[PDB]
């Protein structure tokens, strides 16, 4: 079979949301999504990857992942990369369906049948999640402080401050929720690790992107003082960032988002090496329905998936989703991702649709 | 003052250009430029950056240039950071107009008035250019090998043809022109390893960018082996992948491009910082008129600034272009760049502009 | 332009410091000042400064920096060292008079419009800097024990001794006052270590100079021990010895005093790589107004300028000062440093004044 | 004993001479010497060392070398170190005529009674050279070129033509001459690294201070091409910096000047240090007089000491020198250095002398 058309959507009530659509000539088409500057995405979809892709065999996944790598804007979270990304996870689909198979089995089987989710008065909502089965919690109580100095700073009163969620949590449910950190890369080096020191009492899970995630080095430091692994990162895109974080020495949970890091194809090969340095694997959600699905294929294929996050309206955006019961997260039923665009969704949402096809590009 | 404007012009006869020109509410408007997915850049122009600098004051570059780093896409050559770039040049187009001083003089003051080119049948060439005082030219014979194999093997016959144009140079005009090298990163370590050994005899002045700089300690690898300098890397963003470049220890000759690497702003920081390491910096251009002006103001001042690169439709482009003579680069009169679009632009191309305002954003 | 006249002025009054005024045929005036060995470094800037400058265009300021480092007496901050630093300080205010711009907009803008200060019964003390909104202080309280052993040796008594003013600080206002600890580089490294354990309980901000700034790689036995990061070092000159402190992976803040470091030239580069760093910058006062003035426009433009100390006479020997309010220090209004010496010097002060021009030199 | 007064002696006819004469209340004079920048060195030890050892016990030379090491300018060869250094040289003149020894003596015996010395149309003088018993010369025939571009290119002719003078000492005398070769610090990384490429055919027998010495990491980049050995360096000072040298791993000839590093008393330290990494020591003079009579001293007690540099009116200036015979240099006879200024000084040069004593401080 080959691609016959490009198509992107986007909705107006989402605004960070991208959808694109591979169209072949066997009438299979794959879906995939990316998160964050959607209008830029969408030109570089067109620009780009339309007149390199139209009349190509979308089976072959790993040469068309190679065939995509520009020049400049690689490794990396960018607009470029974004766009592969969403394609990506599109062919994947695509692949499923011709082979009627879930991604899941595509990626080598299922390893497990579900895994275990994690959500983003801290006290009330470690008591309800506990009660859902849910026994991991992350949370970003220094955000606010970061902004206040551009993360060059924090004050002992404003870090005192900061703490009192992780005191209301073990006060309320002691040892029972994993709580996790994360920091959105906000801080510079010294007040990360200030702010690492002071997290002791507290038993915390990971630490995630304490500082930017520009000079991977730097994390050496940051690791011979924090209490907890080092999460890193869903910012850090193909699997050459991720050799260069594993190459620190101070890698520890390996964080990735599929539709920010080259797509399952390059999430797959980052979760194996992860694997060879004993590492556990965490794909990013709370983005789009589409990467919540690929990424919970992508946990229950690899072995060293330790959790898939999930959140606590994308019923009508898709056709099903992943279901998540006592606290574990599993794939919809089906072939490919098992889902679809929902077919009402033009009238649920004020939709934005353009095509590239062989007398466009 | 305070941006109220941000302009994009795109020509139909070169798509891979893009100018960004930014309004103030002084009438004082600064141009800048970038190359590549101008389309999609310019999408990300509008998107992004216009809502963030409207009413903002232009003269704050550095906090500017801070404030338009994104969550993902940094540390890189990506679409977002070659927008940044653009509109980083052109705030010192205002600056300078502000202050009636060429921005050579703004980084600093001139250096030097004028700096040594280089340009891109090999011996005939070298003969015009060492009769128009120009004493080095870049050459990339081994990219249609590299593109055969996709860069993992070269037969040794291939080997030997791609060595002829340095035998041709060599025996034409001896030893009075310095040969760079470009391989514009097509090669995986092993052949490029077994090309930089092969090129010895040649006396090659720098091996540029001879694999993706993509993880960067694989770099040490080569300069075992290679005869020239490493040239790196005018794909490379920020002066963080700067500070992964030099810390490897294989840095040779300093390659930045000022539209992909985070605007003069961050390349003049990763030009002081290269002085640290004893090491030359050699700004990238042949792309617009705009960027080879700008790295010219960049190269006058710079005191470790080894080379200036020129091409050998500008003139229609601007109104002003940077001079060369007997080999020698100089930057055009004036305040800022010295330049603006050509009044005849609309007349001469196919122009289209897009406008971003206070009430668009 | 061109440089006519250099003219150094010192005070019986104040014997450390020496200002250097340097003079143009355009009747611009440029002041820079410096602190320590007065008489020495005015004996430096007439026998060797002078013969390089005079008749030199004093906008070149990369340049004239380059041609006045010496063979001898480099990457110090040696005599040599604070006669250049304080020439370029003088540079810096002549061409922010020529351009009408303060000194903070040539480096790249006003990133902030003012920052948090600092200053050097600590119970009282302490109380009393907070009521004026000043929430860090600096204190010196080893140095007497080092001076009974030359640094090789702290007995516990005098440790303890030593550690009360923390005690009362703390006792004071708790939290609320980060204490920063000088120690002068007065101790050998293993006693350095020992003090460095002791203050653990006190949580302390920094430890500036624990030890001699001479073999840097010594810095990594501190870090392993120390519960607060390594200040340094104002004792340090030139960007090469910052490259040295960053490279020894033990650095912390950043501490650099223009006057002895290369000036306003050498630190604008020195803050842009420990950025590079993720690490913070604090330049040093206490010593003269011009040196505070300076150093105040430096911290307002450099992102990663942490804080600026402040003194708690200055008035009769400058036209303006910085101000501070609710422990914020700005600069005056104005071109170039936005001050020059009062007029009414030589009726308060005792005043000497040498001269060099053409045809002295 | 104890010292009375500080006295400085300059020449007109030899501007960057300086003698410092430490007098004492037992009638015992001692003698030092430095060069470069004699009247800020004088200024200083009048403004700095006078007050601080007046009255003092000038036999007590370690301590005395360790009460004048400064807050600022230490680990240098600056104007304090080099005040200093003279100083040192004369207080060893002192111990030597309070024991009636001669300085290698006191510094532990006359390990040799005399050294093989090197000097500085070259065919010719290797000729003559020869015929004087001298089989080692030192030549810097890349400084002119190194000052054409600032020391950051070299281009093939002119390195070339560089070479010249090497291929006419091979084909005058062949492999019976050591040539040394002097860059002075005056070329950036890559073209020294090239230049030292190109002088292997020559069979070099060390490489002087081919890239500036503030960085000395960057050494290791040089010894990993250069056909010599590194002679590092006349321009370092204090033994902290040749630790930091020898630990490069890149260290080769170890290089000082007595008068520039500390004085005997750094200089006796560096090249003990030296013996341990096996490396020999070659102390810099062709300056004064007495610092070649006191390198002299040094060079016949350093079991490792390799060669004493010397020149090929230092006759009027003192009362007896250093005598070569044979291509072997020894010291003068008799306590201290053995000799003083000569008595008809003032009548051979134009001299200026200043004091200090105890009334003056
Ligand atoms: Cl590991
Ligand atoms: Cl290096
Ligand atoms: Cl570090
Ligand atoms: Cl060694």
């Amino acid at each position: 079979m080959k691609i016959t058309k490009l198509e992107t959507v986007r909705v107006a009530e989402r605004t960070n949301l991208l959808w694109v659509l591979v169209h072949t000539d066997e009438g299979i088409t794959g879906l995939g999504e990316t998160f964050f500057g959607a209008e830029t995405v969408e030109t570089y979809v067109h620009e780009y990857i339309a007149p390199r892709v139209i009349g190509r065999d979308p089976l072959q996944i790993d040469l068309l992942a190679q065939d995509l790598v520009g020049y400049l804007g690689f490794r990396s979270s960018g607009a470029e990369v974004r766009g592969n990304s969403a394609f990506d996870i599109a062919l994947w689909d695509i692949f499923g369906k011709a082979t009627n198979q879930p991604i899941a089995q595509l990626l080598g089987g299922f390893s497990r049948r579900e895994i275990r989710t994690y959500n983003t008065r801290a006290d009330e909502l470690a008591h309800s999640l506990l009660e859902d089965g849910i026994t991991a919690m992350k949370i970003w109580p220094f955000d606010a402080a970061a902004e206040k100095t551009r993360g060059q700073y924090i004050s002992m009163p404003d870090l005192k401050s900061a703490l009192e969620p992780f005191e209301k949590i073990r006060k309320a449910v002691g040892d029972k929720m994993d709580i996790m950190v994360e920091f959105h890369s906000m801080w510079q080096l010294l007040p990360a690790m200030q702010i690492a020191k002071a997290l002791t009492p507290y038993q915390t899970f990971w630490h995630e992107d304490p500082i930017k995630m520009d000079s991977l080095s730097s994390l050496t430091r940051y690791a011979a003082v924090s209490p907890a692994p080092i999460s890193a990162s869903e910012t850090l895109g193909s699997r050459w960032a991720f050799r260069d974080l594993l190459e620190t020495g101070a890698a520890g949970v390996v964080m990735l988002d599929i539709s920010w890091c080259g797509g399952l194809s390059e999430a797959r090969k980052i979760a194996s090496m992860a694997e060879a340095w004993h590492l556990p694997v965490a794909p990013h959600n709370c983005t789009g329905p589409v990467v919540l699905c690929a990424s919970t294929h992508l946990s229950l294929n690899a072995p060293n998936a330790l959790v898939q996050e999930s959140v606590r309206w994308y019923r009508d955006l898709v056709t099903a989703l992943p279901e998540v019961k006592n606290g574990m997260i599993t794939v919809p039923p089906g072939a490919g991702l098992g889902m679809e665009l929902h077919p009402d969704i033009e009238k649920t949402f004020t939709v934005s649709r353009r095509f590239s096809d062989a007398a466009s590009i």
